[PDB]
């Protein structure tokens, strides 16, 4: 009934950020430290969706991975189905320094007081801005302090970029439910409060109208297809995009640009989500194999190793004390925008259940936001329709399984 025996630890990864070389290096370091264990790096897919399907298929038998890379949406799907190990007892047995993981990044995998993965390849949104546009618009050299301040800046930025360009680009349906989460929170909205959907609450509708008005009424914003590229080529004076896009923008931009944390809510309330993927251990392993799997996961996400992974890939270090790593200190001093991304980590918030735990919630919310953005759909009508659809899916797929 379970995967037992002494075969190598099977690590299923999609090699996010083209990271197979970095992963092989981490495996080498692991095998040096644990000379009785070996790890097999398996190319389990080109992306997180493919890894999830490969895992799903493997679940019929015992050729499951020992360690599997699951994204922000897929981990709960599997945890709820009972096929992942709750890690807390193992954390304490192996002596994992859990308080040294970035608070939000570990909390991302918590449900009902139990943790089902460890953060591995993590990102957040970041506010990118064109300094030449900022200067022409007479703005201070910083990101906006609030979304409402930015909205005031917008029309002047639109004047200075000219025809066929925009002051701000919003992501399209591939990322907008992720990036809009921040401004929604900043305005007191949310997609949900735990399992209770809140798309139709007044603060959320107001945030939706802020977004709609930026594109239509005032018009300084646009929906961007390839947002990182539209920013880097100068079509957009600013954009919220992933920290994962920082290296690409740096390599492509032929103008001076800044990176800023997203505006907070009132009293510096966190208004920035996290994103990416973590490492989980399937439930159908023998106890011995689970222990070995956690030794691997804990090792490759230790302070030295997460710093290394970050330097190689552009993902963020998942340990608080990685800032004290010598190589990391050097890296941060050479790369101040990497430091902006780092410094935002204590000011992040776990994602709304409607996006990450509710099947397709990210895609359905994104489609609605894209409809508001591209077609000027009404916010109240759109959010109301979406909430009804999400409620049906939540009650049919998730709520019964929670008993």
């Amino acid at each position: 009934s379970v995967k037992s025996g002494s075969g190598p630890i099977d690590f299923w990864s999609s090699h996010p950020g083209q990271s197979s070389a970095a992963e092989r290096e981490l495996i080498g370091r692991f095998q040096d430290r644990f000379p009785t264990l070996s790890v097999k790096l398996i190319d389990a897919g080109k992306d997180y969706d493919e890894v999830a399907q490969k895992f799903n298929a493997a679940l019929i038998g015992t050729d499951v991975p020992d360690v599997v890379l699951l994204d922000d949406r897929w981990w709960f799907h599997f945890a709820l189905s009972g096929v992942l190990t709750a890690l807390d007892d193992l954390f304490g047995q192996v002596g994992v320094d859990t308080t040294d993981y970035v608070d939000s990044l570990l909390a991302d995998y918590e449900f009902n007081g139990r943790h089902y993965a460890v953060p591995y390849a993590r990102s957040t949104p970041l506010f990118y801005y064109n300094k030449a546009a900022w200067q022409q618009a007479g703005l201070p050299d910083r990101g906006p302090q609030s979304w409402s301040e930015f909205d005031e800046w917008g029309p002047e930025l639109q004047r200075v970029v000219g025809a066929g360009r925009s002051a701000h680009g919003w992501a399209n349906a591939d990322l907008i439910s992720w990036t809009f989460q921040g401004p929604n929170w900043a305005f007191g909205g949310a997609y949900s409060d735990k399992w209770t959907l809140t798309l139709t609450e007044p603060a959320t509708i107001a945030a939706g109208n802020f977004y709609r008005n930026s594109i239509h009424g005032k018009g300084y914003a646009a929906v961007a297809n390839d947002i990182a590229n539209e920013f880097a080529t100068g079509i957009l004076a600013s954009a919220v995009a992933s920290t994962g896009s920082l290296a690409g923008i740096t390599a492509s931009a032929r103008f001076d640009f800044g990176a800023a944390p997203l505006p907070t809510g009132p009293d510096a309330a966190p208004a920035c989500p996290t994103g990416g993927a973590g490492l989980a251990i399937p439930a159908k392993l023998s106890e011995e194999r689970k222990v070995n799997a956690l030794k691997f996961i804990a090792f490759v996400t230790n302070p030295t190793n997460t710093a290394y992974f970050s330097q190689q890939t552009g993902y963020l270090p998942v340990r608080k004390s990685a800032v004290d790593d010598a190589s990391e200190r050097h890296y941060l001093a050479d790369n101040p925008r990497a430091r902006v991304a780092l410094d935002q980590l204590p000011h992040t918030r776990t994602q709304d259940y409607a996006r990450v735990f509710l099947p397709g919630g990210d895609r359905i919310i994104s489609a609605g936001l894209e409809s508001i953005g591209l077609r000027g759909a009404d916010v109240t009508k759109t959010f109301t329709n979406i909430q009804k659809r999400l409620q049906v899916i939540l009650d049919r797929q998730i709520m019964r399984k929670l008993a």
